[PDB]
């Protein structure tokens, strides 16, 4: 066999592994690559960091999540100090069930400093400073976010969760492209969350209703929108499950 | 927007979040890629089935199992059927903490009989009939896992524990590719694993190190070798930990 023969072996098991969820064979083949001879910034970085981002996100999704954050120690893409820092939470929390959100918060607002503008990161200081009910700093560190990745659904949940009036959900509106069907798509969660459901968000939820006619997603808005105006009944779901919460 | 800039948008978060980890947001990008209007015989079934499996592994990925195992009630592919086959078999086994585990036998025997060769359900094949206590069918379908999928290291640790004897290790060894590195390295593990280490097995090992120099699993292999001839230290692990169960 040819090392690189050997190196494409591994590589194609944790892919068709990974998409299995066979996440102790992903482990162990993570191991193995990582354990081989060795053979615009951030792209550069996530090259160079690729094999061991790939250990460390082996060892998160089998839960072993301070293991994960320690594999990632010496890395600096915006990717891994993601993975590094979830992790880290994630671990705080599993202890809790949070002696790590001190720490966390202090690389974030560091990484905010030196300028960094990755939106994952941008997220995890969003979710920070609510946690610290600091909501305009939360709202302006989330609206960031979404503006670099309009399709990620997370963000758009703190955003609406660190949100406490419809005044406040119309200031922020304002300040995101309201042509932009997730601006859609968050008027409507952010409105039905607060309980202040008017006309608008009915006409919101029928146009997104066009691009995604049977989304589950839009279905539970949906229903919850027609219980607001006042098989499986919405109302006999756990909110936490219809509020996309778990 | 362009409705298929809409999916690519969608598609590359999914991408980007299940990289990071954040299997909340990969599962709403899912469900809403689903919810569009829609826009060698295993390969074809891949590419019509892979919207559906995205949303099925996402459910899987949150822990949802029974829920990924319906969202594939429909699917065909042998991908699809083995998420949804072990999707099931994880949900019957949270619950004991197996109801499905007769149901899972009897789908990957009339998928033998049909004549299905993929390696994955083969290797749950192997699983199924080794908690059977049938170790003869356990051994010959986890060597035909192997023998197509060489680098699934979940299959060989299968292959070891449906193995009784080093003899019958002898006996299986002998029908493998004695060449393939990754015969090797099933040697070393089944000959610790059943406390039965000659000469052979450190040779082998060496020959696995020259390639895999710093392999953490290779150098607990190592430890446990040396052990067996009578920071951290081996012997104050876990043994489940330094057999790779966990
Ligand atoms: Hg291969
Ligand atoms: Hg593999
Ligand atoms: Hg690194
Ligand atoms: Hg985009
Ligand atoms: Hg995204
Ligand atoms: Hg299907």
């Amino acid at each position: 066999m040819q090392l690189r023969e050997i190196r494409n072996c591994l590589l194609k098991c944790i892919s068709e592994c990974s998409e299995r969820g066979l996440v102790y064979a992903v482990r162990w083949a993570a191991e193995m690559l990582n354990g081989m001879n060795p053979i615009a910034n951030e792209k550069l970085l996530e090259v160079e960091e690729k094999n061991i981002y790939l250990l460390a996100k082996s060892y998160f999704d089998c839960k072993e999540f301070e293991r994960a954050a320690y594999t990632l120690q010496n890395c600096k893409s915006s990717k891994s100090i993601f993975l590094r820092l979830y992790s880290k939470y994630l671990a705080g929390e599993k202890k809790s069930e949070n002696r790590e959100f001190y720490y966390i918060s202090e690389v974030l607002e560091s990484l905010h400093y030196q300028g960094n503008k990755d939106p994952y990161l941008l997220y995890l200081s969003g979710v920070v400073y609510r946690k610290r009910k600091q909501d305009s700093k939360a709202i302006d560190f989330l609206k960031s976010c979404v503006l670099k990745a309009p399709f990620f659904w997370s963000a758009w949940l703190e955003l609406s969760l660190s949100i406490d009036s419809l005044e406040t959900l119309t200031t922020v509106v304002s300040q995101l492209p309201s042509t932009h069907i997730m601006t859609k798509i968050f008027y409507v969660y952010a409105s039905h969350e607060l309980h202040q459901v008017n006309s608008s968000a009915y006409e919101k939820l029928a146009e997104a209703e066009i691009i995604f006619p049977n989304s589950r997603y839009l279905k539970t808005q949906r229903a919850l929108l027609t219980y607001d105006s006042r098989f499986e009944n919405i109302l006999t779901n756990d909110p936490a499950e219809n509020l996309y919460f778990q």
